[PDB]
């Protein structure tokens, strides 16, 4: 019914009208479950990266969220060890005029400039805030040891 009609529909607008660095899909036959990737921004410290996520739709899409984590590791105030991503459109701020396509864009935007005082790692987000040319630094090693 309504979920897969929508999860149809954003597949096919994503591959006729795809993204210059980020891929989305079901993982098999499913089409409640996808994976997803992310090149890392250029001029971001995740440049050269590629980042992994799991995309998990529910019943009542699209009135309720995506869970969505990484499975590659990264250096950023708003995502931790699990994968978990803190990001307002997956929690309180939904709307059903968000698509996955939109919720892609919303984390690369997220990556390119993150939200510290609403942190997942408390010490990323103070590096971030207090030296981020330190931040940068790390973000790119991080980047070099788990997404290349």
């Amino acid at each position: 019914g309504m979920a897969l009609k929508r999860i149809h529909k954003e597949l096919n607008d994503l591959a006729r009208d795809p993204p210059a660095q980020c891929s989305a899909g079901p993982v098999g036959d499913d089409m409640f479950h996808w994976q997803a990737t992310i090149m890392g921004p250029n001029d971001s410290p995740y440049q050269g990266g590629v980042f992994f996520l799991t995309i998990h739709f529910p019943t009542d899409y699209p009135f309720k969220p995506p869970k969505v984590a990484f499975t590659t590791r990264i250096y950023h105030p708003n995502i931790n060890s699990n994968g978990s991503i803190e990001l307002d459109i997956l929690r309180s701020q939904w709307s059903p005029a968000l698509t996955i396509s939109k919720v892609l864009l919303s984390i690369c935007s997220l990556l390119c400039d993150p939200n510290p005082d609403d942190p997942l790692v408390p010490e990323i987000a103070r590096i971030y805030k207090t030296d981020r040319e330190k931040y940068n630094r790390i973000a790119r090693e991080w980047t070099q040891k788990y997404a290349m």
